[PDB]
Formats: structure tokens, sequence, C-alpha cells
């Protein structure tokens, strides 16, 4: 597995019940977020971890052909069939560097 | 793996930083919450599957010593080195059932 971003934000899911964002793994703070390559299969997935804790709050696939909303210059998200995740970088270069490395992996899956 | 306990939760997670509880997993709503027993080294472990979407909400051990705190008759608690875990019980039935098999756990360690 080979890291190919890191980017600061804080990780955050949908609570479609209550239709408001949630801090993922459940704590409010900023994570690094990686996007992982694993070679042998052409892979990419989403990999964040607490800054303080180390907890890891996100571990999802990127699918080809996923639609990666970049709703402003420093919140993106997306979705699978269980979740909405999304990402409120801690800068615009943070959003850029992650979205860079996304639209990459998307291109090549 | 056997199933010792079934009982009906919201199960959630206290954000430490934010000072609010937070529905486990990103997502409102109640789950069916076992006590697993593998009784090969036994150990114990609480599992909830969401009941809408299957998706798993909690899987955490269940260490020797754990203090568990019966704060309210429909609400139960305990903590590890990283997380604040709480069942919000669907009735005080649920919340008997659960709480007698922990214990019973809590004694066998
Ligand atoms: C003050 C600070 O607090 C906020 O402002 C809150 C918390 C802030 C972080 C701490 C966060 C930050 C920034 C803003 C940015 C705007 N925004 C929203 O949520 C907007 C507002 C409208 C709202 C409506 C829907 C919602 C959520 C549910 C998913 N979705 C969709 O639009 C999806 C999108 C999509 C499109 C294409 C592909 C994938 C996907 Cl996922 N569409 C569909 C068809 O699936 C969404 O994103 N929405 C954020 C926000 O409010 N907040
Ligand atoms: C009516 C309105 O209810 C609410 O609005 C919310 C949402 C309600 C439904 C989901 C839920 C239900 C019931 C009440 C019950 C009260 N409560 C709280 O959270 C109390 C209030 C004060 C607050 C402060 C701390 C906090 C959270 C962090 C953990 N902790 C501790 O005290 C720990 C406990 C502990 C003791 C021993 C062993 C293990 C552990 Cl874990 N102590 C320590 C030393 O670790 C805690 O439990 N707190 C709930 C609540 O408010 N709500």
């Amino acid at each position: 597995e080979q890291s190919i971003c890191q980017a600061r934000a804080a990780v955050m899911v949908y609570d479609d019940a209550n239709k408001k964002w949630v801090p993922a793994g459940g704590s409010t703070g900023f994570s690094r977020v990686h996007i992982y390559h694993h070679t042998g299969n052409n892979t990419f997935r989403v990999v964040g971890r607490k800054i303080q804790d180390h907890q890891v709050v996100i571990n999802c696939a990127i699918p080809k052909g996923l639609k990666y909303n970049q709703a402003t210059q420093t919140f993106h998200q997306w979705r699978d069939a269980r979740q909405v995740y999304g990402l409120n970088f801690g800068s615009k270069e943070d959003a850029n560097v992650f979205a860079s490395a996304m639209m990459h992996a998307l291109e090549v899956l």
C-alpha cells in the first residue's frame, strides 16, 4: 500500500435521519487523510486517522466511476451504497492535493 | 461465537471534543445488540447491527474488570482507552436482558 497523498481534513459522515453531518468515528477533530494505492490489483482507498489518538475514522474504497463532488473549495463529498462521506479540509491547498489524487485514481481505474 | 443475548438499542458514542452523543457508525436508529462468547479463550464482545441496513455499528471487547455503568434504567454505558459507548435501549426489558448478560460475562472472565 503506497500513499499517493496526505491532506488535513475533518472527516464527516451524513446522518440522513437528522439531516446533518456528524464526525466520522464519533469524535470531532482533524485527521490526516491519505489515498492509498494497492498496485497488485490497482485499487485505491481513502484512509484517515485522527491526529490526536490515531483512530482510523475512514477506510473506504474508491470504485471506478465514483462521482466526486467538490461542493466548495474546502468541502468535498462522495457516497457509497450505505454512507455519504464529507471532507472539511483544513485549507484550499489540502483540498487541491486530495482532489488531484482522487481525480488521478478515477482516471486510471 | 455463541450469542448469549440480543437487545434492542440505539448505539451511541460520546464525542469528547463537542460534548455530545453521536450515533455509532454515523447513522441514527436502532440496532440489534448481541454479546457474543468465544469459548476457545473465554472472550466476550458487544456486536450491534442496524436493524435497517445491517451495518455493524459496534464491535468491541469486554475486558475483565470493566466498569459497566447503568446510568438510567434504559441508558447504560462503558468505556475503553479511546471511546465511551452508550446503549439507549428500546425498553427496560431490553436493558435488563443486556445488563444481565454483561454482568455474567464480567463474573466469569
Ligand atoms: C456551517 C457549517 O456547517 C455546515 O454548513 C455543514 C457541516 C459542514 C462541515 C462541518 C458542512 C460543510 C459545507 C457545506 C457545503 C454545502 N453543504 C451541504 O451539506 C450541502 C447543503 C445542501 C445539503 C444537501 C445535501 C447534501 C448532504 C447530503 C448529501 N448532499 C448532497 O448534496 C449530495 C451531494 C453529492 C452530489 C453528487 C455526488 C455525491 C454527493 Cl454526496 N447530493 C446527492 C444527490 O446525493 C449536501 O451536501 N448538502 C455543507 C454543509 O452544509 N456543511
Ligand atoms: C436526558 C437527556 O439525555 C441527553 O440529552 C443525552 C442523550 C441521551 C440519549 C442518548 C443520553 C441519555 C441519558 C443521560 C444519562 C446522563 N447522560 C450523560 O451523558 C451524562 C451527563 C453528564 C455527562 C458527562 C460525562 C459522560 C459522557 C462521557 C462519559 N460520561 C460519564 O459521566 C462517565 C460515566 C461512566 C461512569 C462509570 C464508568 C463508565 C462510564 Cl462511561 N464518567 C466517567 C468518569 O467516565 C456522561 O455520561 N454524561 C446521558 C445523556 O445526557 N444523554
